[PDB]
This record gives C-alpha cells, sequence and structure tokens, in this order.
C-alpha cells in the first residue's frame, strides 16, 4: 500500500526537516466537502488557490477556496514568532490550519503539508485516499535566509516551460532563491535591446550544436512572475569576465584581437575574456546590467567572476574594481562566485564558495578573510552541492572533475562550520547549482538533481539540532513512492532504504 498507505504519515517525516514537531490527537481527513478558508486578502487567497490546484486532480474534489465560514483547511495570517518565513500547522479532526505572518510562511506550511499527505497526492486522476494529515502541531522557521537553486540555461537552454516545471521541483523543499545563470561560453540566454545579436547570434546554438535558443524580455518576465508567485527571489548571472565566448562571438570589437571567435560547442571552461584594456568593454557591461536590473525584481544580481583562466590576476582585480560599482549604480546588491574575494568585494556583497575539501587553505583563507571584512558567504561546494556531478563512476550523465557525491556526502555536513575560520554568522545559506554541459532536457535535470536537492534544501533550512543521515534517510527514502507518482525521476541510491 505505498501509493496510499492505510495510516497516515508521521508528523515529523517531512523533508527540510520541521524545527518543531508535536505529533499528537487523531489526524484530520480531507473529504469531499472541504472548504479552503482563507483571509480576506489578494495574497491569503493567492496561496489558497495555489493549494487548490495541487489537491483538485488527486481528489477530485471542488477545494473552494473562500474568505467566509469555517473551512477544514484554513490559512490565516496573524501575528507570532514566525519570521517572514515561518509557519505554524495545525492538524486535528476540526480541521488543519496553517498560521503564518507572511504569505510565504503560509506558502512553505502548504509545501509540508503535500509532504503529510499520502503519496496519491501527486497522481492527476481522482484516487481513492485516504487524504489524511497526521494529527498534532508543527511550528517551523528557516536556519538561512539564502536557500537557492541554480538552473544552468546557457550550456544546453531550457524554455519557460522547462524552467517553471524546475522551479516547481525547487519549491517543493522551501528553497527561496532561483539563480539563472543566462550567459556562458556556449550561449547569451536574454534578449538586451542595446546590443541585439546577443540573442539573436550568441543565443543561436548550445553544447553539441544545433539550435539554441534564449529569453525575450517578456519570456524572462514571465519566469520572475512564475517564480515569485513560488516565492523564489530570482538571482540573475551574466558570467564576466570570463565565460564570456556568447558574447564576444556575437561582436567582434568585444574581443582583444578584434576578431570574433567561433560560437562555441564544447564543454571545456577558462578560455575566453573580456578585453579589459578596452573601454568598449565597460559600455558593454553597463548597458548589460542595467538592462538586466530592470528586468529583476530582486536584491541581488550575480556577475560570476569564475574562472577567468585568461584574463591575468591584475586584470581581473582591475575589472571587477571596475564592474562591480555598476551593480550599485542600477540600485542592485552584487553576487559573485568565490574568486571575487580576491578582488576586493563591495560592502554589501556576497561570494558563492565552490570549493571543495581538497581545496588549498591559501584558498579557503581568502575567502573566510572577506566573510570576515563583512562579505556574505553562500556555500555550494562542488563536492557536495554541484547536481551535475556524479553520483558514482556508473552514473551515465553528469561530470566527474569534483571526484564523485553520493546522496549522504551531499548532505552530511554543517554549513555553520564547513569553512575554517570563517565567521558563522557571515554565513547566508547554502546553493544547490546544476549545470548542463550534459543534459538536454527535463527528465535528465531531474534524474540529476533527485534525491540530493531536497538534502541541500535541509541543510538551509532545518535546524542544526535535526541533521543525522541515519534518520534523514529514512525521511528521504520515503520521498520514493511520491516522485514515482509525480513522474520524477530519480537516482536510488543503494545508501538509502527506499520505500
Ligand atoms: C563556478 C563554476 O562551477 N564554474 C564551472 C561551470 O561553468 C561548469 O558548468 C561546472 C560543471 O561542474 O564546473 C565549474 O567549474
Ligand atoms: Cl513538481
Ligand atoms: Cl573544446
Ligand atoms: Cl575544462
Amino acid at each position: 500500500d505505498r501509493k496510499a498507505p492505510v495510516r497516515p504519515t508521521p508528523l515529523d517525516r517531512v523533508i527540510p526537516a520541521p524545527a518543531s514537531v508535536d505529533p499528537g490527537g487523531a489526524p484530520y481527513r480531507i473529504t469531499r466537502g472541504t472548504h479552503i478558508r482563507v483571509d480576506d486578502s489578494r495574497e491569503a487567497r493567492r496561496v489558497g488557490d495555489y493549494l487548490a490546484d495541487l489537491l483538485r486532480p488527486a481528489t477530485g474534489y471542488r477545494l473552494p477556496v473562500t474568505a467566509h465560514g469555517h473551512g477544514g483547511i484554513r490559512l490565516r495570517l496573524a501575528g507570532g514568532p514566525y519570521g517572514d518565513e515561518g509557519y505554524r500547522l495545525d492538524s486535528g479532526p476540526a480541521g488543519v490550519t496553517i498560521t503564518a505572518r507572511k504569505a510565504a510562511g503560509l506558502f512553505h506550511g502548504v509545501q509540508t503539508l503535500r509532504q503529510l499527505l499520502p503519496p496519491a497526492v501527486e497522481k492527476d486522476s481522482a484516487q481513492p485516499g485516504p487524504w489524511l494529515v497526521a494529527g498534532g502541531t508543527i511550528e517551523d522557521t528557516p536556519r538561512y535566509a539564502w536557500r537557492s537553486a541554480m538552473l544552468d540555461v546557457s550550456r544546453h537552454f531550457f524554455g519557460v516551460d522547462e524552467v517553471k516545471r524546475y522551479i516547481d521541483r525547487v519549491a517543493r523543499y522551501k528553497y527561496n532563491k532561483l539563480h539563472l545563470h543566462l550567459s556562458d561560453d556556449q550561449g547569451w540566454r536574454i534578449a538586451i535591446d542595446s546590443w541585439p545579436r546577443l540573442a539573436t547570434y550568441g543565443g543561436s546554438t548550445e553544447v553539441g550544436g544545433g539550435p539554441g535558443g534564449y529569453y525575450t524580455k517578456a519570456e524572462y518576465k514571465e519566469i520572475v512572475r512564475y517564480a515569485a508567485s513560488r516565492h523564489l527571489e530570482v538571482v540573475p548571472e551574466i558570467d564576466m569576465p570570463g565565460h564570456t565566448n556568447a558574447a564576444l562571438a556575437s561582436y567582434a570589437e568585444l574581443n582583444c584581437d578584434g576578431v570574433a571567435p567561433p560560437l562555441y560547442t564544447g564543454t571545456k571552461v577558462g578560455f575566453s575574456s573580456l578585453c579589459v584594456d578596452k573601454d568598449v568593454t565597460y559600455d558593454f557591461v553597463d548597458d548589460v546590467i542595467g538592462e538586466l536590473a530592470a528586468l529583476t525584481p530582486g536584491r541581488y544580481l550575480h556577475i560570476g567572476g569564475d574562472e577567468a583562466h585568461s584574463t591575468p590576476k591584475a586584470d581581473f582585480v582591475a575589472f571587477m574594481k571596475r564592474v562591480q560599482p555598476i551593480v550599485a549604480k542600477y540600485g542592485k546588491t552584487v553576487v559573485g562566485w568565490h574568486q571575487l574575494a580576491g578582488a576586493e568585494p563591495v560592502e554589501g556583497a556576497l561570494v558563492q564558495y565552490w570549493g571543495l575539501d581538497r581545496t588549498g587553505d591559501a584558498e579557503k583563507a581568502e575567502v573566510a578573510e572577506a566573510a570576515r571584512n563583512g562579505t556574505g558567504l553562500i556555500l555550494s561546494p562542488a563536492d557536495r552541492t554541484y547536481l551535475d556531478m556524479k553520483y558514482t563512476k556508473d552514473t551515465p550523465l553528469g561530470l566527474s572533475w569534483a571526484g564523485y557525491v553520493e546522496v549522504q556526502r551531499s548532505y552530511d555536513w554543517d554549513p555553520a562550520g564547513y569553512l575554517p575560520g570563517a565567521p558563522a554568522d557571515a554565513v547566508r545559506g547554502v546553493e544547490a547549482p546544476l549545470w548542463t554541459e550534459t543534459l538536454s532536457d527535463p527528465d535528465q535535470l531531474d534524474y540529476m538533481a533527485f534525491p540530493r536537492l531536497p538534502g541541500v534544501a535541509e541543510l538551509g533550512w532545518s535546524p542544526a539540532s535535526t541533521h543525522d543521515w541515519d534518520t534523514y534517510k529514512v525521511r528521504l527514502a520515503a520521498q520514493a513512492p511520491y516522485w514515482e507518482a509525480a513522474g520524477i525521476d530519480f537516482y536510488r541510491s543503494p545508501q538509502v532504504p527506499w520505500t
């Protein structure tokens, strides 16, 4: 009875592990007449309709959303110790109530509810149920404010609908930021009016050749809107000065030798560079960041800065000193890969650490020092949270430059004491990047993202006190029937006792 258990799943059996779980009493049961009662506000109703849409297919129930009466499922906004993202979930025969200070908290509460319900909830046709929700109370708040997932749409382009699909995958685990790698050597994915060829030419292909693609302003705005509806703040990235071949191939003048390189369809990195000694280079950067910032309601703008190996150190430093201010000029907070820590991060900047266990002390020191100087840290170790990394030598997709990364390794660590000498309060959170050199379709994205994606989300959300592999793997194993019913392919790691 994997699909429709006789009894409800444990109240604590959810990912991320909730801050506080107090089981008790009888469970709630959703029946054909259940109403979803929300506050008389747009934001409240919005979450109600979202919940209704998630449950209608499998239950076949009407589930009307209204601001009157005593619905069996109540979503209420009230004062409380739940911050901007926390919530309280009360379940019992009298009904299920989700309380939070803001919509995001209610949304997060819903993500927990869909896990309390049985696997059959993932089906698209009416199911027998029962639609039980374990009884008791859950009080939940996040450990870190930066819990993101990155999707590389430059190596292989993924359209609006495919991105919306990935957004729904991550929303399940309370991620609150979506980092989009919009440009690299194999493609430029965002239309820039001031530089038309970036998209029309720079976006014409991708890894392996053939058609590429890109987002028009309208498509990008739609992705941001959809992400916002799933409470994901979009963090766009335009990598510079390295990983810039798409742009360089589009405009000969940007190149040091004034010759446009061919469009790149390989899978290597580090060979491209904007010409730091040219003035046109900074007109280009200003134009792009200005247009991107206008399309970005979010607070951050990622300028990359990784593997600028065709850019001498001194030039890299000079380049970043010159471009960082451009971000603030357009009202945004700059973010960069940790290489930026060696190029004087401006005040308020954050750096994304993608180092490994084996990374040299000198490099780790430079990053820990930036943290001491006030730079916020986003942790995404290549040998931990890079979802494109192979599980073992036999994985049919992904890369292995950072070694292999099985499920336990990806989960078994603590962000607070990860980087030696780095102040714990400098750690803003974590990120799970999914690079696409080897992934060309949504199903392949799923196979590499799952089952590690949920784990990284827990590291960003759950209290350190709840972290434990032996008990987490049981909660992870329980997701199997849900993913199977949802049509979500995943790697059945031998380290997990799959349900
Ligand atoms: C910051 C960063 O990760 N840069 C590259 C990235 O462009 C590539 O897609 C990935 C694949 O694992 O390898 C990294 O070294
Ligand atoms: Cl989904
Ligand atoms: Cl090559
Ligand atoms: Cl390489």
